[PDB]
């Protein structure tokens, strides 16, 4: 692997590539109201792709954008062959954030591009940055989800809500996200799947430390509710 940076956003370009980066970064970070018709609940991109000051997508073991474009095209098992990145960004709106993929030349995706470019600036194609993806945490046992339960109350629910519906800031954005129900990701997000949301919850949550055993036995619990179908 090489190592995980972040470019410094002061020796961003004047010009078109600068600005498109910068649109980029908006679209990532406040994704269903700059992309209401393609965006079906509360979540933006940032939600599952966070990043330090201000940024998106540059936060190790939390699917950091960086280096992502040097990683494309790949094989999906999910297209059954070779998919672009612009594919696997469609895959997300359409999964994680329960909505429609865009044209694979629309303005915004392109913008989004730039801005993984930009985060990607220095780093070789094809290799792998330390800190890629959300690795999996996988224990030899079934979920407990009434221990997630009492887990969820102590240490989730102050943020996430009693209902799972999160909570809004003042200007309609989610502070903290949905984490089920009509406004969170949907059944075919990789969220959805126990080893992934145990493993994001092992290393990111609570924000700001769970054992092993408490982050499997919380994200049973939390994937025990109705979401919206894929
Ligand atoms: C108690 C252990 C939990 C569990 C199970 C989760 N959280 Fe949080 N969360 C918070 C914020 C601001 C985000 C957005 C990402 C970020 O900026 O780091 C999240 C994200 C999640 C997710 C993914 C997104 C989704 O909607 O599904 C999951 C699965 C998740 N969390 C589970 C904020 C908070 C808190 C406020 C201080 C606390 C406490 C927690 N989270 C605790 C938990
Ligand atoms: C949580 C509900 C998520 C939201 C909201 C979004 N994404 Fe996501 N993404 C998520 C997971 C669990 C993963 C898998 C990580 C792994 O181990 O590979 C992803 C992956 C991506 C990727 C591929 C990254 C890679 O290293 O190959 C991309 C390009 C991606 N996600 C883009 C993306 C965009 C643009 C989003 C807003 C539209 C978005 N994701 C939301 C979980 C979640
Ligand atoms: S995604």
């Amino acid at each position: 692997t090489v190592a995980l940076t972040v470019p410094a956003a002061a020796l961003l370009p004047d010009g078109a590539l600068g600005e498109s980066i910068v649109r980029g970064r908006r679209y990532l970070s406040d994704t269903p109201a700059q992309l209401p018709d393609f965006v079906g609940n509360g979540l933006a991109c940032r939600h599952c792709h966070p990043g330090r000051d201000g940024e998106v997508g540059t936060e190790a073991n939390a699917a950091p954008f960086v280096g992502v474009v040097g990683r494309f095209p790949q094989y999906s098992a999910r297209h059954g062959r070779l998919i672009t990145l612009e594919q696997r960004i469609g895959d997300c709106f359409e999964r994680s954030l329960n909505g429609r993929a865009l044209a694979l030349d629309h303005p915004a995706l392109i913008d989004m591009l730039a801005y993984m470019s930009w985060l990607s600036q220095g780093v070789p194609v094809g290799a792998v940055v330390a800190g890629h993806g959300i690795p999996t945490l996988t224990l030899e046992r079934e979920p407990d989800g009434v221990h997630g339960e009492a887990l969820y109350q102590a240490r989730c629910l102050a943020c996430h809500g009693a209902d799972g519906s999160g909570t809004l800031d003042a200007d309609g954005r989610y502070l903290f996200p949905p984490l089920w129900g009509p406004r969170s990701f949907n059944t075919g997000a990789g969220m959805n799947r126990q080893a992934t949301a145990a493993g994001f919850i092992k290393h990111k949550m609570p924000l700001g430390s769970l054992s092993d055993e408490e982050a499997w036995d919380v994200a049973g619990f939390v994937l025990t509710h109705p979401r919206p179908l894929f």
